[PDB]
């Protein structure tokens, strides 16, 4: 509480370039001639940058003892997360969200002779599900010295201004953290390999590469909205379609300027060379090669469970403590389209999807499995099927038909493997499914 | 052009500790390594690389 300052100057982080203070003095017909007629220019040059350390009561732990100011101003700003539009409702009670999707069936061939013995045959409706759980619980803690800061300001309005600034800082911290948490979902999705990757050269390397990226984006947007649908753009390999009004594009800030200066300022009827869906501008992604991401509005599966604020008072320390609690569920839906444009060196195969991920068969039953390989290139890859239940008599064929021995009781795992690496150093991409056994 | 230490004025007790962060204003895309030092004048005071 006993603080003494001396031998300190106003040059904390100051790196002066060329010292116009002496340039004005030694100004022999240069551009600094206009400042010669000014009389009291030296003082303005000396203290025109703002002084961090005033000569009376320079700095101290608590600024209540000594005050000499003719005018005090409190700066207050507010920050918001542009992705707030992607948030869903609230979940007061419960923990888990279940999402259900029924797919299309396969066509059979007409056979009257065979139809006379299987009029009561059964055929499962081909349903898939996934679940989402609450995964964020945090709080922001800030303490204020009420009585120690009442004296620090000679005016009441300054004290409420400072308190409001602290509260606004808490809320801005919450907003920034929410923005970062929402942005982390895309990076996690790309890290796990669940995006559909489209290769590009570089959006900003040249105007030709920019036009190529624009063409690829427009073609992808057109493909995502066809009435017949496709199963090549969602991570569950399910036949589905999206809508142009629901497609959103997320890009960086430099690309917008590049585009609107290179093509939009020189092209007639510029609607023919602009972005198609809704465009959102952010400060880039953390992954090495992500340039842009196009997702459906239903791709985000974010909900909030708790938002509250509590205060406690410490009499001995003579201060207040504020805790702001926020609890949220942050997840994504694998049933929606999600394409990422990558300008690096993508692996040959990103993932392998096995259509029945959960199965339940009896001791003499059979099951059929389908493998979809997400390849970023035009090459062809061969899958190999295996079953690692551990009990003899159960086997899976090369086409994906699994047969179970009459006497075995353990949970089986079905594996589809693709080899993309070179010889003596294999690189395997693996898709898995789980099978339960009934007596 | 400059290096900015986020806590510019700090006040600590004898046995206390402080944390400082440095922001470098670079005109290029390179990354520059910072070095931390103390100009107190007596032993028993130290700063780490972070």
């Amino acid at each position: 509480m006993r603080i003494t300052f001396n031998d300190v100057k106003t040059s904390l982080g100051i790196t002066e370039s060329y010292d116009i203070v002496n340039a004005i003095r030694n100004s022999q017909g240069d551009n600094f001639k206009s400042y010669v007629p000014l009389a009291t220019a030296n003082n303005v040059a000396e203290v025109g940058a703002g002084i961090l350390i005033n000569q009376t009561v320079q700095n101290d732990f608590i600024t209540s003892l000594v005050d000499r100011i003719g005018l005090v101003v409190i700066r207050q700003v507010s920050l918001n997360n542009p992705l707030k539009k992607f948030k869903k409702g609230q979940i007061p009670l419960g923990r888990t969200i279940e999402e259900i999707y029924t797919d299309i069936t396969k066509e059979k061939q007409y056979d009257a002779e065979e139809a006379e013995q299987k009029v009561f045959e059964r055929e499962m409706p081909n349903v898939k599900t996934l679940f989402h759980e609450r995964n964020r619980q945090g709080f922001y803690h800030q303490t204020i010295q009420d009585d120690s800061l009442k004296t620090a300001f000679v005016s009441w309005g300054n004290f409420e201004s400072f308190v409001s600034s602290i509260i606004n800082a808490i809320y801005n911290s919450a907003e920034v953290d929410e923005y970062e948490y929402m942005k982390l979902l895309v990076d996690n999705y790309y890290s796990k390999g669940l995006f559909t990757t489209v290769k590009i050269d570089e959006p900003t390397s040249s105007t030709g590469a920019l036009t190529e990226f624009v063409k690829k984006m427009r073609a992808t947007a057109r493909k995502l909205t066809l009435p017949q649908g496709s199963r090549d753009w969602n991570s569950m390999a399910v036949r589905t379609r999206s809508y142009m009004e629901d497609l959103h594009l997320i890009i960086d800030a430099d690309l917008e300027a590049e585009l609107d200066v290179d093509v939009l300022a020189k092209a007639f009827n510029m609607n023919r060379t602009d972005f198609l869906g809704n465009v959102t501008v952010i400060d880039g992604f953390a992954s090495t090669g992500l340039e842009a991401v196009l997702v459906d509005k239903d791709w985000f599966m974010v909900y909030d469970n708790l938002h509250k604020m509590e205060t406690v008072r410490n009499p001995r320390g003579l201060y207040w403590n504020y805790y702001y609690h926020v609890w949220q569920t942050l997840s994504v839906s694998r049933f929606a389209n999600a394409v990422a444009f990558v300008s690096g060196d993508v692996p040959a195969v990103t993932q392998v999807i096995v259509s029945p991920n959960i199965a339940a068969v009896k001791q003499g039953g059979q099951q059929q499995f389908t493998a979809y390989v997400r390849a970023t290139n035009a090459k062809d890859h061969k899958v190999v099927w295996s079953v690692e239940g551990g009990s003899t008599g159960t086997a899976i064929t090369g086409d994906g038909l699994l047969s179970v021995s009459g006497n075995e009781d353990n949970q089986l795992t079905v594996k589809a493997t693709v080899d993309i690496g070179t010889e003596d150093k294999p690189k395997l991409v693996v898709g898995e499914a789980v099978v339960s056994i009934r007596p």
